[PDB]
């Protein structure tokens, strides 16, 4: 249906695609795609996973009973041993940094597993497994209908407004729609982003700039930010795309150098941006939210396919808008339908708990999206 | 008239035609339009509005008697709640932290009401109403007229300079006519704008950078109007498209590096702007008004009509300059019609007070914008 | 003169033809012309002064005397009363920032005279008189000479070099040239150029930011500079379109981040800047005076005419070069002439004063730019 | 096999091939080639060393021996002595830096031995030997393996997504894999490069910004980052051409104003960098390995061969994707097999110690690249 | 020789040919150009010289004996005086300074002597002599050669390399070529540029950021830098165009905000470029001199010829490459030749001195450049 076509047309160009994954449907359900794993370095494969067990856990107790040539592993990470007695002149209780500090010195060596053909064929060893699993769920397309296009005497203003009215009308009444879509991604994204912690919630807390605690310039924040997106690199073979957040908590909070205000909008920018920050990532400024948050996050593709996503948005289209002529008031409403959803599989061991679930229930996928975090702000006021 | 359509170009390019909402009159008063809603979140229907009040207002006292799956609003917000009693670990006495608090920590869930279709369809739902409704007032078109082409024994001195002089002396009178034009909607911005104000004006008085108080870098005023354009994306589904302020408020106070001196004016930025802001938005200067304050705020549109504005402006033409030959001085008129106005509807409880008041009476439309701040702010003088 | 003309386009390249207003002659004097106004806001007619005159000065014991309705003026601005006694509640001593406060608060309202057609009309009113009178005056062009191409056994030395030498000499014997043209022109600029005074001199005593006072980063001019431009502002209906400055004053000074150098060579900069500044304004470096000083000012046009500056420029036509062979030295003789004059108005009541001065009296014209202001600077030598 | 020719080309996009030199085979062991030079300064023939052997060694107790026209020479660089007794007044005990006081003060030159033909060919004397030797080496191609494209329900599930599902499914491998490529390749270069160390690592100890030592802002590593360039530009004839970091380690941490986050996509960086510096060099996020280090350095070449590298890649093609039909899951295997190395001279003096290594030992060629140093961090965790 | 064309052009652009004057060659010695004189401020005339001795010294004695309308000179600049008794208000007892008051005060006015026709004809007056003087010098040639290009068993790896290595062997030797002669260039700028020096060499010693000194940020040498800038204006008609510095020196130490690493290369740098400073000329590097030093200078030129420079160069062709294939060793040899100067007479009074000097002669031309500086640095090593 063309019309509906022409009507998605101008009212999806005014919402966030770009903040969550876009896909389509056809079906009273979407059929959505997205791809996930748990544990991140080197290789995924069996045959190697079991040389891993064969050699060592690197448990303090061996780290130095280990000589030049021996192999060890350290959370799935295989490194050589370079001399003998590997920390031996390493202080270092903590193997997490008597590692860090043991390859620096070249006590050890990244440890990688190429080889000879030879190795592969004549072994008939098993071969590297998936580093990721991609999954399918439906979700249901879910709607909400506007009847706002007052007509009756209304008519009359509009006719006298006749140059513009019909169309401005559809086109004000799609503009409310596209806003109350954005509401429903945002409140999807804030719900299912991961809550950002380190050391007990964000250095021991959610951050607070607040005037009682530190209204410093808002280069605290932008500093946790970008730790955010060190998080997402951290867990994730990806990089933060994206930036949400209302402007108390940093489409102006972070004004003060930390904030690109769109000196371009065609460039790494969509139209319906506010601008980026300092460090990049499109922002998209919520305005809605009571909780003046910060969220960070990845939305990507595998050549075309927007797969990669916290949340996936697939309209239903066959957009329409009606006139009802109830009374003397022939109303214009709007009917719009799309699932919405996150990945179920991140709330499931396996199929036979996402078969009972719902990518679409956001009171189970709350805190699950792995591909976003969310920054809880206490500000000023 | 093609020959006033030209002086209309030649003296409309040089005023803040965008700071302002731009329509265009053919009648003696100015059919002006605009888009208002009184009071956000979720939808705007009658069947929400009768479900939200079903459910609870949240009264603190019975925040937990709430359980996995009930709802609760607040400040027309719908949440969900996320297993039972919610806030039983959240300290917090305000309720709406504690909310925030509860939201981020997974307490709550911010509710969406869309449904499935069969929902609507079924039960015979009310639907979502207009959040915004369009108005319309009528405004007269006010003029100003000009008597200051001299020519004479000036004639005689024009003739000399004969080369340039015809042309150059209606430039130059359209010039000084679209100085006045400019000026006049830049007093009418700045009554009509709602005086910016947190805590008891921008942190419990107007900010004060003087010589006794803070005279910095003027990074403080830059800090306050960004807050300005997030108190407009609070209230509004708008971010600032624009600010004008004086030289020594911010035209050169911000010159500190929060403002940006004209890099390019072919690309992002109006021929006449001072400049823009590090804050992204178009910075215009007035230079007269004895304030030195600065202004934000917000110029839309719904496809190619400028429906939103604090101030609207609509010129009638169907420039006018003429020869007035009075005694012996062929000397120049000049005559410019325009109307001018606020949407009334800012002022109103409904139309039956709209129909008695005129958005051009900035007696009455003062201080009622809600689609620009004003700073007052006090300098090192 | 085709070979002058030549040798004109090849020669006024190399001067700061942009930082003066450029005309022309084609008489052995030049007949300039430009704009101005003294003392800025709202209308300039009788009538409107009439009306000023006829409600009050708004002195301190009659400005609560002032009740709803009524109108008052101030420095010439006038503004209507909100509410009854207007600044009963500001107990700001002076006068003209209680008003400030008053605009702010809406306890007065910046009023405009625009009205109905009919008002004019029907009553016959008076018109706006005219903001800006336009000047003429002449001065006479003046002149330069140099026998700089020396030949004899340089002519045998030119012959050596006989593959460039007899245009390469020519354009070398312009450029000095230029360059003494471009000194005479910052001569002029410099002593025209008002001083910049603000309390007893920017800030009770001309900049200094010397080892006994401020031996900085340059940031404490760079302020002062910025305010430069507002005073340009305050003063005239232009912003500052150039600046010019020592390298010791600011072109080095301010190269602390202040200071851009010509990072773009083609966009909005003359190929003879020494670059811009952050606060714009092509910046450009004289190198030569004793003074060290920073200029600030405009150059503005109205088509094509360069009407406004503090300096004019109007160069003669019909660049010669002469060859001479004094007994063995066939040297080239090189004569530059043009018209270089301050605007004789800004020295004079009316014509009978401009018609006994001279705006190429630089004895006269000293300090009385208005369209340039200039900064002493004391400087850590 | 053009297939493969479109996979490889269409996926080795996504590796850090600018980070490492390419080269490329067609044998079962890549020809790598290299340049190495042992030391930057004036000629380097025999001739010339013999007249530096023939001067001095400048002796502390025989710098000031010399007179005006004299020759010294120290490590290596010839100067000529400027009027008599150079250093007689120079202070200074430590010869390095008397010499380069001597050299400000003019009491010595910086000297070379160009000269007539003449004196060339009179003397009949040496000629520079090469600064630069070029070695080779060869290195079996290694490869990875994968059996990851699951199919069998998941074909169920791939023609349910049959639109794109069998190119996606390639694609989707043969990301994994060029992110698996990408990980030896990193680690290969943390392998390789040499310690960064100035006066025992660092100024005595790797950069520690850990809370306990200067949690600042980061600027202190940049610093330090920016060191390792100009070590780079000391101790070779390049300048540093890439950076790689983790995200801790830099991609986030410098994002305090010390990196860009690919502003431009298109400027002075690829495709897969994250962003580049604020000094430059795209910059690349490792995100796996567990070091957070910093790596600078570069590659290089001599038209269209990337001959300068630490470590060299040459991939041997003639992304090989299969299916094989076993059990009921025709899964698609992909395979992968490249050439990896190091310059095997920088571990050896002569062929007779290189052809008993092998550059792709990286047991061996560990912290020898000499084209490469990493900066060990110790971050704020 | 269309074979050393081609190696000629190919090769020089790895050289910094834009931080010397580029001036070519036939001869076995180099006729280079160039231009110096004394002193910069107004006329080189004779009479007004004379005029200048007619009026005053202006020695404080006779400071107050001026009247209105008297001339008088300082340092060569004729001031006019204006109102009686100049100075008679200004308490500085350092004329210099006092002068520089009086003109800011308007007690002074620069002195123009541009003068009608009548001033000239009239008197049958003297005319302009130059400000400058131009120079010939004549400077041999020198040759550097290489054996560098190895061949014998090196001649097998080249055809196992073939498909590369026949260019790829010049193109290399090529490449120590252009080192070297850069190198040389370098070492002459070195030495001939002035030691750029303030109350006893930059504010009383070598500027010193050194561990014992100031370990700051590199702040106070990017100022001292951009002073060098400040010393070529003050001291030539020209502004600095080109830096070139140590690693260490700056193009690490700038690093930290005052160095921007080549963001565009498009536009305005040479391809050899680092980069440029925040007070920008592209900023070169040499990596190799002990000094740590800074230079900051200028080169320019007249339509093609570049006249102006420190250090001028001159090759002369007929990249010549031959071969000398004793026993198995068919190896390459490089030659290249050309004339490298500066300016004789910058150390000449007249050509009875010039004419018994060489500007290739670095014994003698060592601090005498002029058009450029050298800045010593203790850095903190």
């Amino acid at each position: 249906r063309p019309n509906l076509v022409a009507l998605t047309r101008a009212t999806t160009k005014l919402i966030y695609s770009d903040i969550v994954a876009t896909q389509r449907t056809n079906q009273p359900v979407a059929a959505f795609y997205g791809i996930k794993y748990l544990n991140g370095a080197t290789y995924a494969g069996e045959a190697g996973y079991v040389d891993r067990e064969q050699i060592t856990e690197l448990t303090e107790e061996s780290k130095l009973t280990l000589n030049k040539g021996d192999l060890f592993k350290y959370n799935n990470i295989v490194y050589k041993v370079l001399e003998d007695t590997p920390f031996a002149t390493i202080e270092e209780s903590d193997l997490e940094l008597a590692l860090q500090i043991a390859i620096v010195l070249l006590k050890v060596r990244l440890f990688s597993d190429a080889a000879s053909t030879s190795k592969f064929e004549s072994s008939d060893s098993e071969i590297a497994d998936a580093r990721f699993q991609i999954n399918k769920w439906q979700t249901a397309v879910k709607s909400r209908k506007l009847k706002t296009g007052i007509t009756v005497e209304l008519a009359q203003d509009l006719e006298a407004n006749g140059f513009d009215a019909p169309n401005f009308l559809e086109d004000l009444l799609a503009t409310e729609m596209a806003d109350e879509i954005n509401k429903d991604i945002l409140q999807s994204l804030i719900t299912v982003s991961k809550r950002y912690k380190v050391t007990g919630i964000t250095d021991s807390g959610f951050i607070d700039l607040s005037y009682a605690s530190a209204p410093e310039a808002g280069r605290s924040l932008y500093r946790m930010v970008c730790e955010m997106v060190s998080h997402i690199q951290k867990e994730s073979t990806y990089t933060a795309t994206f930036c949400v957040a209302s402007a108390r908590a940093a489409a102006i909070l972070a004004a003060s150098g930390w904030l690109k205000h769109k000196p371009e909008d065609d460039k790494y920018l969509s139209q319906n941006a506010y601008g980026f920050l300092a460090n990049g990532l499109p922002l998209y400024c919520d305005t809605n939210s009571p909780l003046d948050y910060v969220i960070v996050g990845v939305v990507e593709n595998i050549g075309e396919k927007e797969i990669v996503g916290s949340i996936f948005y697939a309209p239903y289209t066959e957009f329409k808008v009606v006139v009802d002529p109830e009374s003397l008031q022939p109303s214009i409403g709007l009917l719009v339908r799309y699932a919405l959803s996150a990945n179920p599989y991140t709330v499931a061991k396996d199929e036979k708990e996402a078969r009972i679930i719902d990518g679409g229930d956001m009171d189970k996928m709350a805190g699950r999206s792995d591909l976003s975090v969310l920054l809880g702000v206490k500000l000023p006021k």
